[PDB]
């Protein structure tokens, strides 16, 4: 393209890890030593959308995996209208990622110290989120504040 990237992994404020949950899902817990190899590795790429002092436009895939977060209006847990929810698409590697990244894929990325919040573009108020509870999948919420887990920190990887 090229596209600006660097590879994290992303802890939430709990201190648990993201890792795979089947091939198209994410979970999260909280792990330890050689364990932590487990954890997933994105490649947080930014993309040329609505940037503001404190929301810069990102996407996020899986670093190898051809894999993308994406926010799409499904059916969700509960726990005829359509609401956002978090999908995991496979890509093909030939096209992405790129600066112009359809709609679905592209996340705001929010500082608030040291925390960072991921907010869905395309449906303000949707944010990545993590259970309280162990082994249950990420997806979006964070809809109501002090319900959800939607703050994470970043562990950079490389670039």
């Amino acid at each position: 393209a090229p596209v600006r990237s660097l590879n994290c992994t992303l802890r939430d404020s709990q201190q648990k890890s993201l890792v795979m949950s089947g091939p198209y899902e994410l979970k999260a817990l909280h792990l330890q030593g050689q364990d932590m190899e487990q954890q997933v590795v994105f490649s947080m790429s930014f993309v040329q959308g609505e940037e503001s002092n404190d929301k810069i436009p990102v996407a996020l895939g899986l670093k190898e995996k051809n894999l993308y977060l994406s926010c799409v209006l499904g059916y969700i847990d509960t726990n005829d209208e359509l609401y956002p929810t978090l999908q995991l698409e496979s890509v093909d590697p030939k096209n992405y990622p790129k600066k112009k990244m359809e709609k679905r894929f592209v996340f705001n990325k929010i500082e608030i110290n040291n925390k960072l919040e991921f907010e869905s573009a395309q449906f303000p108020n949707w944010y990545i989120s993590t259970s309280q509870a162990e082994n249950m999948p990420v997806f979006l919420g964070g809809t109501k504040g002090g319900q959800d887990i939607t703050d994470f920190t970043m562990q950079f990887v490389s670039s």
